[PDB]
């Protein structure tokens, strides 16, 4: 009863700071639940998975995970519209249909490719470096690893390409639309614009004569382009089409090339602006699965790598 | 028990994660704020579990589905809060601390009252002098609540010109007059009917908040026998619907512990109110 009473408690708890907004206040100074939704899920993954160090992750932290996701997850349940088949019946709402079955499938893979840190690791740690056997590490483990970043590498790109849809599909605020310069040319500067609307236009030569070195000049151009994008798409008509679509093509690039480039100024707009609880979910759910598929990835690339400068050593 | 704790743990989770929706069920947010949507969901289930409610003993499945529901909605005021000297501790919010307690036991004999279905008058007597504490306790809290909600400016927006204006002419001379008591003033009404009753309450509410938001003297006589004129219609009329301030209140509170408060102590109002009204039908069948 003890056990269990605290067990209900728990979701009283999670349920509580929902519906009070996070205002613990009482007087609803609070958030949206759609806000409140999107800032939990990002909250227990911070919790449960931490800042990731490669370590093992025992079978009660992916009951907490599962369990704490569930309710979170739980609202979209509810979330309905009604389709014809001659009658009127009601059916989950198409955006979440298939989109959260698929999340949790990219889930429940994350956790099973983290599950398999329960065996004997070969590395250790001393970013904290990352060290291996002088020999390098045994072949079974070196299969497992790869075997591993494999799985992380799936679910990095399914959840992202989750994410990128989800916002494409969220409202833009007018606060963001207050905050736009006048011009496309004024958004990019004077020298990006003159390079995105050449006559003939390659996004990789493009990116190449940037300076990108820095994860705040990638992120500053980011933003630089999305506000662009913006300011056309409101807006000779042929050739604002064509920007534009140069544009997302450099958009869908840096996505590729930088996975793990913190949220655009639109993005961030959008979160804190949707009042829509479906999408909070989607996105914050994809975007947090897409995060630790990253990371995990990295991490695990960090080890294979240092793997790599053993055998040569040896 | 372990299937038992789980099905309770499944109810709960989908009563909180239908709330977040705020009654949008479309998942667009085009919703009420998490307030109101608990000061309804205690309505609705207060409904659903009594409805228009003879004297019996109230189904034990009934009984069961009240108690965990209205523990489930309940709950969240647990989480709110305060800081305060004693050391500063945190604290339940000072207008939750005793009164969400103090509601749950008039709650309680309510249910107590019902369980206990001729000296039976004299049974049927004490049953209506329990359940006239619950009325008037549950009252005193739904009112003390409501005086602490702010006013909505759609509300403000809404109101006449002046006091004047409000009341109508011959109403606002009698309130105006030199000598005045409130029992003789609604001696001369017309309250036949529930609308006139109510109406009067606005007219009259709407004037106290045009007094309040405006001689000095004069003003605050007129709006302290407006006052003791609201007192005496609570107490005439137990089972007068709510004003329309006081909807306005609830509509635009976006406070959870008072929205909360609101709602619990007006069901137990009217519940108490519907029982008590309900022993007078059998004691007057009786005369």
């Amino acid at each position: 009863s003890e056990r269990q009473q605290a067990d209900m408690e728990m979701m009283k708890d999670r349920f509580a700071k929902l519906l009070l907004g996070e205002d613990m206040s009482g007087g609803g100074k609070g958030v949206s639940s759609a806000l409140a939704l999107s800032n939990a899920i990002t909250n227990l993954a911070a919790s449960i998975f931490g800042e990731q160090k490669l370590q093992p992750m025992p079978q009660d932290r992916q009951a907490r995970w599962k369990k704490e996701i569930d309710w979170l997850l739980s609202v979209t349940d509810h979330i309905v519209e009604f389709v014809p088949s001659e009658i009127m019946v009601t059916r989950q709402r198409g955006d979440l249909l298939m989109n959260i079955p698929a999340l949790r499938k990219l889930d429940a893979m994350l956790i099973d490719t983290l599950d398999n840190f329960r065996g004997h690791n070969e590395f250790w740690y001393v970013l904290p470096p990352v060290k291996v056997p002088p020999g390098g590490l045994s072949e079974p483990s070196r299969r497992m690893l790869y075997f591993q970043k494999d799985s992380v590498t799936q679910v990095q790109k399914a959840a992202m390409a989750i994410n990128a849809q989800v916002l494409s599909e969220m409202e833009i605020p007018e606060s963001y639309i207050d905050s736009l310069p006048k011009n496309g040319r004024a958004s990019l500067g004077d020298s990006i614009y003159k390079s995105i609307t050449e006559e003939w236009f390659d996004p990789e030569q493009f990116l190449a004569m940037l300076d990108m070195s820095t994860e705040h000049k990638v992120l500053d151009l980011k933003n630089r382009i999305e506000a662009s994008v913006v300011i056309w798409k409101r807006k000779s008509l042929e050739k604002r089409e064509l920007f534009e679509e140069r544009a997302e093509t450099i958009l869908v690039l840096l996505k590729q090339k930088f996975p793990g480039l913190p949220q655009s100024s639109l993005d961030i707009s959008k979160i804190q602006f949707n009042k829509d609880v479906g999408q909070a979910v989607l996105e914050s759910y994809s975007r947090i699965l897409e995060s630790l598929a990253y990371t995990v990835m990295s991490r695990i690339e960090d080890v294979l790598y240092t793997d790599t400068l053993a055998l040569k050593q040896t």
